[PDB]
């Protein structure tokens, strides 16, 4: 990409509370630049969102500087992170984050087992 070894235009968000659907995270992540879609995963315990998400912007130097203006802020009365996770439908990356993006980018781009193989 223009500015790292993987597209900027995608990143993740995390430490939300349970409330904290695409709608609220649109109004926390459009000021450093126009979005182009959000998303949200849902665990089957309980039918909710694990209290984090995606965010997808068009253009990728300002979803570069939310990330930067969003790391370790608060949202919803506690901490949050932010970061740049593997882009959707692909399935490589060489600066990835330190948590389970491996399985979960895959499970969201690749679909999960429980239907498909």
């Amino acid at each position: 990409a223009g500015h790292m070894a993987t597209t900027k235009r995608v990143l993740y968000v995390g430490g939300l509370a349970e409330e904290v659907d695409d709608k609220v995270l649109h109004a926390a992540f459009i000021p450093f630049g126009d979005i182009t879609d959000i998303q949200i995963p849902l665990d089957y315990e309980t039918e909710k969102h694990r209290g984090f998400a995606f965010v997808e912007f068009e253009l990728a130097e300002d979803a570069a500087a939310a990330i930067d203006n969003m790391n370790e802020s608060e949202l919803f009365g506690r901490t949050i992170r932010v970061n740049l996770a593997k882009p959707m439908r692909i399935k490589e990356g060489s600066s990835r984050p330190v948590w389970s993006d491996d399985d979960w980018l895959k499970k969201f781009s690749g679909k999960t087992l429980e239907e498909n193989k």
